[PDB]
DNA sequence: CGTTGCGGCAAAGTTATGGGTAAAGTCACACGTAGTCACCATAATGAAATAAGATCACTACTGGGCAGTACCAGACTCGAACTGATG
């Protein structure tokens, strides 16, 4: 979806500290972080072009 | 030789020049000589003015950082429970 959420939003929704997820599932968490960062970078790029 | 003209000699005669002495002239004392523009250069300010300087205001150009976001673990601390020695 839009602004794929970040680590903070996912952790707040799950009610767990970020280290709790981070100590067991690094690959998928890095996948979510990369997706969010890529969406932000793409949106910034379109904003730069349009501006 | 007796007479006549000529020339030397030495007073004598005539001018000239620098002195002295009485005596006819001469002239200032009469309130009065200093006094007054004209002249152009130099100091010397005081004003006129400076030529640059000082600051305001505006216009445009270009460095460039801060509040905030985000992840990936490592490491200490400790609920909660397990398990062994004991009086």
């Amino acid at each position: 979806e839009e602004p794929p959420p970040t680590m903070e939003e996912v952790g707040k929704r799950l009610g767990h500290h970020n280290r709790t997820i981070s100590r067991h599932f690094p690959d998928l968490c890095s996948a979510i972080s990369a997706k969010c960062r890529n969406y932000n970078k793409a949106c910034r790029l379109k904003s730069i072009e349009k501006l």
